[PDB]
């Protein structure tokens, strides 16, 4: 599924991301835009052999099991394929574990490079609300 900007903001809010660990909703919407262009089916393979999955590009080195990343953990206790669902529950639950790991949203490279320090409230502007 390809979310609309406000549709995703609403789904994230419902799932408890607004101000989670102090990150306002616009941060999460900005991170999803630049990691996946709001597409739940996005995948990208990394040079180390791990793959990133879903709307928040969650990595198989640490967080999910895809059966093809030998050095790896599955800290979210889920198949990586679950992160590709039209239902973002699995992604959000895993993202909450990631953001609590010590580096905050810096875990997401696109957030650090494209959202951090910018006017992120613009991402929820106009949404109901």
């Amino acid at each position: 599924k390809v979310f609309g900007r406000c549709e995703l903001a609403a789904a994230m809010k419902r799932h408890g991301l607004d101000n989670y660990r102090g990150y306002s909703l616009g941060n999460w919407v900005c991170a999803a835009k630049f990691e996946s262009n709001f597409n739940t089916q996005a995948t990208n393979r990394n040079t180390d052999g791990s793959t990133d999955y879903g709307i928040l590009q969650i990595n198989s080195r640490w967080w999910c099991n895809d059966g093809r990343t030998p050095g790896s953990s599955n800290l979210c206790n889920i198949p990586c394929s679950a992160l590709l669902s039209s239902d973002i529950t699995a992604s959000v639950n895993c993202a909450k574990k990631i953001v609590s790991d010590g580096n905050g949203m810096n875990a997401w490279v696109a957030w650090r490079n494209r959202c951090k320090g910018t006017d992120v409230q613009a991402w929820i502007r106009g949404c109901r609300a």
